[PDB]
């Protein structure tokens, strides 16, 4: 809509869309590859959200400093 890309919540709408996280996982690699820059940013942005939740059971967008230092 704002972007060609879309937004954060457009890719990352999608990524959660996914069964799992293995699977998951696997497109990230491809899809990293599949697009360009311009779409990874919201891609990669994307994926942060959700490993984020992951980590925090549920809960994503007030990931603090601590938490992601613990995530990579």
């Amino acid at each position: 809509m704002s972007e060609k890309p879309l937004t954060k919540t457009d890719y990352l709408m999608r990524l959660r869309r996914c069964q799992t996280i293995d699977t998951l996982e696997r497109v990230i690699e491809k899809n990293k590859y599949e697009l360009s820059d311009n779409e990874l940013a919201v891609f990669y942005s994307a994926a942060d959200h959700r490993l984020a939740e992951l980590t925090m059971n549920k809960l994503y967008d007030k990931i603090p400093s601590s938490v992601w230092k613990f995530i990579r």
